[PDB]
């Protein structure tokens, strides 16, 4: 029928979406910017649709409850109707192509390994080793799933400490690993996805790094709800920005253009 | 109906699909050898189909004739419905993902420059402003097709020269525009996908090298006929893989296991 506005669910990670400084002086999608940001009005433009930004209620990037079997977060959002598209980090895997359509990937990533600089870490082989550093993940993503399910020897071995590490090395947003990692004078390293450890290694105080080699490859891709008949002009859309360039000076612009660490 | 065998479509390119040295004593799929080769196996294995692996025949990627609007290489093939798959270092790109299916990446890479150790080229920018080392790419592939859509300054630039050099310096194969670097004492350098450029890298006489970043960012994917049964079933095949390590442990094994350069 009539084309409707489309509702866009993403969530609030640095530098992909964050709330512009005088966000209480704006109104609806003015009130957000960053790479999500500036991709959602190009991806809209290139469909032909108007949309509205919504951040996740939840604030999750999206798991199964494994009792009630319930998905969370935005692809929550997607497989039961609240949101008619996800256009965040929201990493491809099998568990969510299944219940979600994916376009092609927008970003590439895999996870890996932030330390306070200084910190006498070089490999998740070192960390797995040794027991004074502690280390975990976010919660509800893709990268605490990684851990669960390898049978990889040295991703099993970290995932048996993580899961009954005490206190908790989990965390409920990537901001809060970051700040644990800082405060933490060494004693934390975080396990995160290479483009989030990357922007952070570009922010003041300029105090972390990410060290040793990506511990595996995939992704994000811009979500809609299985069989969604907006699924097909996305992915030519992520195509064209792809083959224009387009995709790799949006990742400059928000993660180098304006580096704060030289 | 009845399960049928389906017919892949791949090429000859290492180390994706090679002639093992001893395939006239060999028959039918035991001819071949290689990353492709192994990846079609293990995707037969997890969607429950038997196969047949086929040497595309005119030996080319996939490409439109701009005025007959043909089809050719693998690309055509599935078109045309001579094959059921193709299994091979096809880039997802815009206008073959209008014709065909592709499943998510299977592997990443981006356009990057060969040359012979020594030249005296650091960048695709060092190329464009120069004329005595000629420079060329693969003829109906997605890297001549970047460089003449290209509306970026130092690419088209490129293109420009390219597309009216003489004599020639595009190649049919990648073997061809390897020896032409090898046997051209650093007069001309190759623009290939840095996967295959890695691979020669570790590859006897070890006279080349990747020079530079990548120019772009993108990746392989299995195509299916447009509509085909087959695909959802291979891309959540390629997605599980990707989680196991599968893919990451066929790489290292088709280019740096037996690298012969150290
Ligand atoms: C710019 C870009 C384009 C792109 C991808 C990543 C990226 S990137 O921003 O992550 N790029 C990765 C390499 N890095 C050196 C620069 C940034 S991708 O591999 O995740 N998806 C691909 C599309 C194109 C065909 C495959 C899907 N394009
Ligand atoms: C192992 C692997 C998995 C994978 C990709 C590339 C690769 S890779 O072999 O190209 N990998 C790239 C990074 N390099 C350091 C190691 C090899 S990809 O980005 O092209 N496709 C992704 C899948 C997983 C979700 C996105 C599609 N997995
Ligand atoms: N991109 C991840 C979240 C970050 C992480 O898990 O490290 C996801 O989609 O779940
Ligand atoms: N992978 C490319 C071929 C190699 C190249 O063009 O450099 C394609 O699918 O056309």
């Amino acid at each position: 029928g009539a084309n409707k506005t489309v509702v866009v669910t993403t969530i609030l990670e640095s530098p992909y979406v964050m709330m512009k400084k005088n966000h209480e002086m704006l109104e609806g999608n003015e009130r957000y910017e960053g790479y999500c940001v500036d991709l959602a009005a190009e991806i809209a433009k290139h469909c032909g649709f108007k949309y509205k930004l919504t951040i996740v209620g939840d604030g999750k990037y999206g798991a199964r409850d494994a009792d009630t079997k319930i998905w969370n977060g935005m692809v929550g959002e997607l497989v039961y109707g609240k949101a008619d598209i996800a256009i965040a980090p929201l990493t491809i895997t099998l568990v969510r192509e299944e219940v979600i359509d994916f376009s092609k990937p927008f970003m590439s990533l895999g996870i890996s390994i932030m330390i306070k600089k200084g910190t006498p870490i070089e490999s998740a082989e070192d960390l797995s080793k040794q027991t004074e550093i502690a280390y975990g993940t976010l919660d509800s993503g893709s990268t605490k799933e990684f851990f669960r399910r390898s049978k990889i020897a040295v991703f099993d071995k970290m995932w048996t400490y993580m899961r009954s590490a005490e206190p908790s090395v989990f965390v409920r947003t990537t901001a809060e690993g970051v700040a644990r990692v800082r405060k933490s004078k060494g004693k934390y390293a975080y396990l995160l996805e290479s483009t989030m450890n990357e922007y952070i290694e570009q922010r003041k105080p300029c105090d972390t790094m990410k060290v040793g080699g990506n511990l595996d490859s995939k992704g994000y891709g811009i979500a809609t709800p299985k069989g969604s008949s907006l699924g097909n002009a996305v992915n030519l859309a992520v195509l064209k920005l792809s083959e224009q360039g387009l995709l790799d000076k949006l990742k400059n612009k928000w993660w180098y253009d304006k580096g704060e660490c030289g």
